[PDB]
DNA sequence: TTTT
DNA sequence: TTTT
DNA sequence: TTTT
């Protein structure tokens, strides 16, 4: 999609929160991505995948023949005052709502069917996608139409948590430093050194 | 081969019954596959695999070259009294006999004839494809060309033992029960749910 | 290369010398790996992969920008002592140099810069080659042009260590060893078995 | 971002 | 089922 | 040998 990808170098965002915050090797692969990234002036590059993409507007339909929601298809929203930090909700709703798709593998559904409530990555993500947008709630949904009609869409809605949002942005706040640093560190010894 | 999948959709099956009765990740992870297959109405889809497969009818000719048996290829063999249950044997050999074909990596090969006895899992698949077909042992055959000719054929008999069936019949009696309780208790939470 | 593969067959090489001298599963699964190449006559088959191949000659020809040293390409340098053993250089530099040249991935790449001094299984490889061809030193290279241009380009000079050298050669001649026997042990079981 |  |  |  080409100039989103450009909106979107070197940056923390929505999906990879839970890297960014897991108490371990994800979070410095991710601190080394950006950083290669900021440095590079690029990026790097599954069937499962490959699924939860094609079916991701099969599912946006489905949510609005469900609940007759008006729905906006947006590209990133860079978090209102935290820099290089944003996220890409899959839609705005209403005024005050927002829409985050899955479309796994069949299992992986099932199991959302069976607990009612998303992974905590996923809470981490629609989170930080309701602190970049200043949004109130984001309904999460899961869909697959592989399996019988009446278990092919879930969905659950998640609240806005003040409490969590303040933590992430400590944390991103902190990442997004050490990150900035490490490249500022890099820039110096590699200058010094002519 | 089309008609042949269908005869094994949510099946449990002699090759994957070493999974069943693991002490772990594996049984839940294969239950989870066929309480898809069944709910979905279709099934998910190497190198090593793909030669395992060209290879299989030159280990079938030279079985015969080596033994004379009379050699019979056959589909899924149902059970006879559980169902959902079945096998594949890579053939039926005389009145009372079968054969189980093996082309795995070299090393793999070497370390069977170093050992003279199939793997564990192996044991397994042969003893439920007795289980299934009533037959009375099954030669295990391994073959591998890419080695010199006294190394490329390598064949050990394997009694049919009615105490290790016993407990298999036990083991996906039991695996097969949650199975279906599984797929009724989704049903009827999604079902409700109208 | 065709007939460099030829000259490879079977043998203990630099770049595995790591494998053999671990304190493990690498050492027995590369042993695997010659057992069945001289069993079998020939040998098995990413995207980091492929980069580090084009881009090679990218670093030969830096390296000489750099230094202005005369560089010559050569094949296979048998030890030359110890049978069934041998090294692959980038380059022999000068009369008594070498250069071995990576072009890794960025992050990969970075820690080479940051921490000055080259992975301790790169260190095997290098000692390696310098037993192999009785040079002096090898100049590591680390290349990658995604990076800004001072970043792109890291050599470190790694002093011949005759120590070194004395253990690996024990270590390869024992891993030898054991291979040769093993070829034998399994020929003299497979051949009396007629 | 896409799935585990 | 195909190989680890 | 090529990269982790
Ligand atoms: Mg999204
Ligand atoms: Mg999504
Ligand atoms: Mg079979
Ligand atoms: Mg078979
Ligand atoms: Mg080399
Ligand atoms: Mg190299």
């Amino acid at each position: 999609t080409e100039e989103w990808f450009a909106a979107r170098l070197g940056k923390v965002t929505a999906s990879r929160v839970a890297d960014v915050m897991t108490k371990a090797a994800s979070r410095q692969n991710y601190m080394a991505e950006l950083i290669c990234q900021r440095l590079t002036g690029t990026q790097e590059i599954n069937a499962a995948m490959q699924r939860g993409t094609e079916l991701e507007p099969h599912a946006r339909a489905r949510y609005i023949i469900e609940t007759g929601e008006i729905v906006t298809e947006v590209g990133l929203i860079d978090h209102p005052t935290i820099a290089g930090f944003g996220a890409s909700p899959d839609g705005l709703v209403g005024d005050t709502g927002l829409i985050e798709i899955k479309c796994p593998n069949t299992w992986t559904h099932i199991e959302t069917i069976k607990t009612g409530k998303p992974k905590p990555e996923y809470i981490k993500q629609m989170q930080t996608q309701m602190a970049c947008t200043g949004r109130q709630w984001c309904d999460f949904v899961s869909y697959d139409d592989r399996l019988p009609d009446d278990m092919q869409y879930f969905c659950t809605r998640i609240e806005r948590d003040d409490a969590l949002i303040a933590e992430i942005e400590t944390e991103v706040s902190a990442f997004l430093a050490e990150l900035e640093a490490e490249i500022e560190y890099l820039k110096r010894k590699a200058a010094k050194l002519a």
